[PDB]
């Protein structure tokens, strides 16, 4: 079953998350690629993603995603050669080559991942919708828009006027905040009566503090992220929220893990009908009495850093 | 070089640490096992431990060690039977069935890690060493000592006594908490003219609101931890006073990923010889930087249930 | 000087902020209500302001600003009336009322204070003018506008139509929030080639966490405000961003007492011309230090109810 | 009724707290000492101090403290003299000085406020009670003792031998941890078979990042210490726990206002038979639901600073 046959159907999509953030984290090898791969299916992904040799990133995925109820999805993100004044027919050669590695690896659809500015990410669909695949397009904004003022319900309709059956945000703000966007992105094809299937690839980093540029201003980028990595509850809430706001392709971006995913799956198993693939039996009677999701689900936990501050200035 | 060749050689001895809560964490297939350990290899760890199928956790260990400068060691912690009081004898017993098994995998060096008690720790180092190979022991204990009122100095004078090469703490505080218990457990040594390498397992979780009983009494144990995480630069502190106060073999416990086992052995490559396997790009922001934690509508610090 | 004088010849007015907090603080007595007087005064206040007996509270404030070099204003804010649904001739009547008071008494000029209506603020206007003497009108209001949706800007130059000599904003949020909202007004003014002095008494308390209906809504007030009340370096901080951006009315509200307004007043002691009536000698130290709030238990913010 | 008249009926008495601290606040005029005396009587105080003209100090309090339920106390700190050295028949011979300025003007009591070492402390009590009136003593140290590891309890010891028969905690730590102290120090009389009344004026500043050199070494002292102050609540859980501790002089030091006298007042008011000299009827429901006591006793206050940390490192 494909991508939009599964959507279609009303089914939950679960990503595999910030996989590129995770091999970063752990320092990256095919074996060490197939593992993190399979960890996000055991988690509970349907989604598994190759990039941009690049052969063996498809190779490795499809592998994976055959071992499960999994798609294998190509992505693109924005070239960092638009900043580079270089951009028009220069940026649709670079998206076309990577079009070529995924048709020639028969890849199940493509994503144009990452992208700051809604007018490149809409040559990014022009060029991927070329393939006969089904193409997702998410915008790196939150909800002011893009780097050109462009708003989110506007990025949201030029994008599914570009030929993307799957519209969302990702990779620049919290769950929350990119929820938000994500509303406003729903009102925008609503008002031009177009419709579309949406996503959301969160941070897994609470960013209340972070301006309309995401959280890379914020000053703890990229070292000092620790603190705000949501918990598991964190990432529940979110997919519920996700659900109810007529999410059905939820996933994450930087800072999350395979247990990240595993929650989304977990908080969602009644809805979808299945599970993905002993804390009160604990010696200490207070340690057993947090074996209640409502325990984990109203406790307000703390940061364990006093002498630190709760948020920072963007910059 | 064996565990106490290298000690004895001046080299640190960088931990596995993390191990158990890595896997704990990815949600755990011995191919899974075997690329945790790599990971950890690949950041630099000179052991890779194992446990209590046993033969199967003590190959794949063995296998991955052997791809590069590491160690095996088998791990024994704290058993239900001494606290389900049965004591004596039958505590000795149990260690010795884990021994075993030890025995059998021939593995590098034992460690008697994770107890809550410095008599119950002491009978484990007794049994440990009938194996001729050296022993490490650590406390799961804090500056104010273990649970029966044994202070840190005095517990690691009775460890040594009872022969174990290597002693120290491991997870129950945060670096700086157990450094300070370190601290207090070489000064015990010293008023005791005793000598014996140091070993730390901190846990890479923030903890100055626990009380002597360690984190797991907080009430964000053990699902809600997040925000305590450490940074990277938060461990290369920690590795740096660790080696300033006299510890050589440096590692980690629960909440120390692969990536922050690779941040010690970065901090200590100039005492080490070699590496492990825009204003930001310097690393005394990052060092001075009082990182925010993102949750404003959250306290900072928790009370021990 | 009156009022308009003072401002024409390029003075700086110090408000007497927190007289009715302070007054509620220390539990209230016309020596009672004669010392707090005086005390803005010796802060460096040079208005006294008196509200709604009356004669009473007329009389003392005349008598301290007598005192010095201060003028008596009287003040008049948003009426029940006009929640209540009486508007028009109905509301103005009130005003009227009040006036009257303020006419016998002979009050130096009068404050259209606390409004979150802007059109409520513009009847108070109206009404007050008939008194001959100048009239400031301030608003309860943020960035976002008052309670029927009139933005900054507008409310500004509707008040000022109204014949507000002096307008800017009160008692809803902090000094930042506030002096947002006064820039708002007067790019307002601007744009309407309108020109008014401009004034702002905003909260002592720090509110990041307020949304657009003001501190109000937030589950500390009114009695669990004391962690976000504002230092006197937060205050000095506050009065030179206002002069910068052209305010020369500068007093306070909820939460400002004595010692606040004195910051004002030296902060300010080189533009005015004098002062009202070991490395922590350093005010850079003080500019500086981002100061503890003593409650690690606490969270930093609270959600409005 | 004097003060060994009150407490050995057993009657709880309030002190002025931060008489000396307001006045500062305050910008200090007989009239403004007078008011800020009455301040506090109206709020419950049943002490109005006077110190080291001295006179017309002492002639304002005898004033007030006529006007209602009070004694007037004469207080004195230890010299900064000791720091200069200069010790010992210097010490005694302005403790001396002071001693007459007090029975000149003929003050109910006498105060030993204010010392940081107990051999100190000492020399101020025999002085002192060499007025044939009653002395109070107090130490500002916390836990740990005094500047020479003098422990609270075999200070507590050591004052009632020097004939203090009241004794207890100020000026250094907030209130609980100044009871702790205050605990100590009961337990030294009670191992040592001694009696004394106890009493407490600790500040109204949260200080749980305090070395044991109290809160003058926290970088905030003196001029940043806003977001520490106690609110009511904080301050009538303090009453109520320095009640059941058998504290019956209750006070308060720097940080003390005349409202928080009055929470004290209130909180026991029950326990003393008597009050000190309508938020529910605001427009707002949610405002109108906080006119309970439970809602403030229960509220973990939010400090407004999300920029900034919970907790300094002292010095
Ligand atoms: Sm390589
Ligand atoms: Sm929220
Ligand atoms: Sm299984
Ligand atoms: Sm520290
Ligand atoms: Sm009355
Ligand atoms: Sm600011
Ligand atoms: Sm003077
Ligand atoms: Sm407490």
């Amino acid at each position: 079953k494909g991508i939009l046959e599964r959507l279609n159907a009303g089914e939950i999509v679960i990503g595999d998350g910030g996989f590129v953030f995770a091999l970063e984290k752990r320092g990256y090898h095919p074996e060490a690629v197939r593992q993190l791969h399979r960890e996000f299916l055991r988690a509970g992904s349907n989604v598994m993603q190759t990039f941009t040799v690049n052969e063996a990133a498809a190779d490795i995925a499809r592998q994976v995603a055959d071992e499960g109820d999994a798609l294998v999805a190509g992505g693109v993100s924005q070239t960092p050669s638009y900043l580079s004044a270089k951009s028009e027919t220069e940026v649709k050669k670079v998206f076309l080559q990577q079009l070529e590695v995924f048709m020639k690896k028969n890849v199940d659809f493509l994503i144009a991942e990452y992208f700051e500015h809604v007018e490149e990410a809409v040559w990014a669909v022009e060029t991927l919708i070329a393939s006969g695949k089904p193409v997702a397009a998410t915008m790196a904004i939150g909800p002011e828009g893009d780097l050109h003022g462009v708003p989110p319900g506007e990025a949201a309709v030029r994008l599914v006027k570009a030929g993307a059956s799957i519209i969302g945000v990702n990779c620049h703000f919290d769950p929350t905040i990119s929820l938000k966007t994500v509303k406003l992105m729903k009102e925008g094809l609503e008002a031009a009566q177009l419709k579309a299937h949406l996503m959301s690839q969160p941070l897994a980093y609470h960013t209340p503090d972070a301006n309309k540029q995401g959280f890379i201003d914020l000053p703890e980028f990229p070292f000092g992220l620790e603190p705000r990595v949501a918990t598991r509850w964190d990432i529940q809430k979110y997919a519920r929220e996700a659900y109810n706001l007529g999410v059905r392709y939820i996933g994450g971006c930087c800072g999350f893990e395979p247990y990240h995913i595993r929650a989304i799956a977990e908080e969602l198993a009644p809805e979808r009908g299945f599970l993905p693939p002993g804390l009160d039996m604990h010696t200490k009677p207070w340690v057993r009495a947090r074996a209640r999701k409502e325990y984990w689900e109203n406790l307000r936990i703390a940061s364990g850093r006093p002498y630190n501050p709760s948020m920072s200035k963007p910059d």
